[PDB]
């Protein structure tokens, strides 16, 4: 009765949450395989994950369901102490990854600024703009203006040399996966917001605990609570949700009814579905505009046991490297975020030995591998990130649509929104209560 387009990790939580409240569903799946962004695959020797990788306790969706399938003690954290280097002025320096965190750790101070007027509660990021903000007109005038700037801006105005600005880009490609001179940098004050506003926390969270079991181990243990199959292959091509009731097309014209349509598709991949009535028009426009994600993910696989980390701004193949597995074979596997999907193949051995070679000519690719989310039709982006004006007017205009379509998805959640499976869980938990609401 209550129809879930896609199973990812916001409608498979969506999907339990409604099994728990008696609610009839069914998941309606475009791919032979639930997962979504999550996407733990056999590749290069190993499982590795092709799209979302890292998890931490202080994300209270995540945790609990890593607490409930049994990976309590099933993380292990990256690589640390590797050797770093950096590209400033077209030249790399090498140093330390002590000497490389305390730069960016200086960065971050002036890039949170504003965080604890901002976001007391950060899991309020509109608190500002609301009838319940009680400070003064300057901070309100701050916020709406911070939403206008870029986060590497923020360093430039605060006076730091060009080394630190370099970092700063690199670090801002990876983050913002995608161009991040056109980002919101009221994002990067709300990740700060919900990390104590302290680098090392936020990259304790964002960037160090790894599931043993992959993301797998999570989204597989959800299907298997749910009792009502997942119909696999089964594109949703159109929905209907005027009042009378909710009705969904297949791509093979198969029709649905349904008492609510609960739609996780990413916005990269809204276009795909004929919404009749149209959407809002603010909606649209930021389906138009998109969100800020059009960068990629590689795995590259090198000769030797190497602890390496390496940083480049745009438009660097790749913003961020860094060793992820040493394998027995004597060779290593690192891990890469560039900021355009466009300008890397991530299964060309040429195009990752480029990415290395911005570092180090002297190391040897031998394999790589990816998936290019954005150039998935299903996803057509890579993990949710805000232009400039898209925290203010932009991920919260897909809620209070009417009473037969809901939004649920990382890209709406209130906390870790977007980059993290933490604000799927959420969003995906969250709008099946909107349901359970509006039916009891
Ligand atoms: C490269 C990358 C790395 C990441 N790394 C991390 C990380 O380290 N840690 C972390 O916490 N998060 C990470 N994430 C984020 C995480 O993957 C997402 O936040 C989360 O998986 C999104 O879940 P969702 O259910 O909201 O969306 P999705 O997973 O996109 O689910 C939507 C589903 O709908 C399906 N679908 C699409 N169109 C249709 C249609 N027309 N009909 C039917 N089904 C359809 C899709 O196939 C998909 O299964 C990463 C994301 C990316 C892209």
């Amino acid at each position: 009765k209550v129809v879930i387009i896609g199973a990812g990790f916001a409608g498979l939580v969506a999907a339990r949450e409604l099994q728990t409240a008696g609610i009839e569903y069914e998941i309606l799946e475009a791919k032979d395989r639930i997962g979504g962004r999550a996407w733990t695959e056999e590749r290069m020797g190993r499982p590795l994950e092709l799209g979302a990788t890292w998890v931490h306790w202080f994300q209270a969706h995540t945790w609990t369901e890593i607490m409930r399938y049994g990976q309590r003690t099933e993380i292990t954290a990256s690589p640390s102490g590797n050797d770093a280097h950096w590209v400033t002025d077209g030249k790399v320096v090498k140093g330390t990854e002590d000497d490389l965190d305390e730069k960016l750790t200086a960065a971050m101070g002036v890039t949170y600024e504003g965080s604890e007027e901002y976001f007391p509660n950060p899991h309020d990021p509109l608190w500002v703009l609301s009838d319940d903000f009680d400070g003064p007109a300057e901070v309100r005038e701050r916020f709406l203006s911070d939403d206008q700037t870029n986060a590497i801006d923020l360093v430039k105005e605060a006076g730091f040399d060009q080394e630190t600005i370099d970092l700063v880009d690199a670090f801002w490609c990876a983050g913002y996966i995608g161009d991040p001179y056109t980002g919101s940098a009221l994002m990067a004050k709300q990740w700060g917001a919900l990390s104590d506003n302290r680098y090392r926390v936020m990259e304790d969270i964002t960037l160090k605990w790894k599931l043993n079991n992959g993301m797998r181990s999570l989204y597989d243990g959800i299907a298997g609570d749910l009792n009502t199959d997942i119909r696999l292959n089964t594109p949703v091509a159109k929905v209907e949700h005027h009042d009378n009731g909710a009705t969904v097309t297949t791509e093979s014209g198969e029709v649905i009814e349904a008492s609510a349509v609960i739609c996780t598709v990413p916005v990269g991949a809204l276009s795909n579905i004929e919404f009749s009535p149209a959407l809002p028009d603010a909606v649209q426009s930021v389906i138009d505009d998109k969100w800020n994600s059009q960068g990629a993910k590689i795995w590259i696989k090198i000769k030797g046991h190497h602890r390496f980390l390496g940083y480049a701004p745009k438009p660097a193949k790749m913003s961020v490297v860094r060793s992820e597995y040493f394998m027995d074979d004597d060779t290593t596997i690192l891990v890469g975020f560039g900021y355009d999907n466009t300008n890397i193949d991530l299964n060309s051995i040429e195009d990752a030995q480029a990415v290395i070679n911005q570092w180090r000519d002297d190391l040897e690719v031998v394999d790589t591998t990816g998936h290019n989310w954005v150039a998935d039709k299903w996803a057509g982006q890579a993990w949710g990130t805000l232009r400039k004006g898209q925290f203010t007017q932009g991920w919260s205009l897909f809620d209070d649509i009417d009473s037969q379509l809901f939004f649920a998805g990382s890209d709406y959640a209130y906390g870790w929104r977007g980059v993290c499976v933490d604000g799927a869980l959420e969003k995906g938990m969250t709008t099946a209560r909107q349901v359970i609401n509006s039916m009891r």
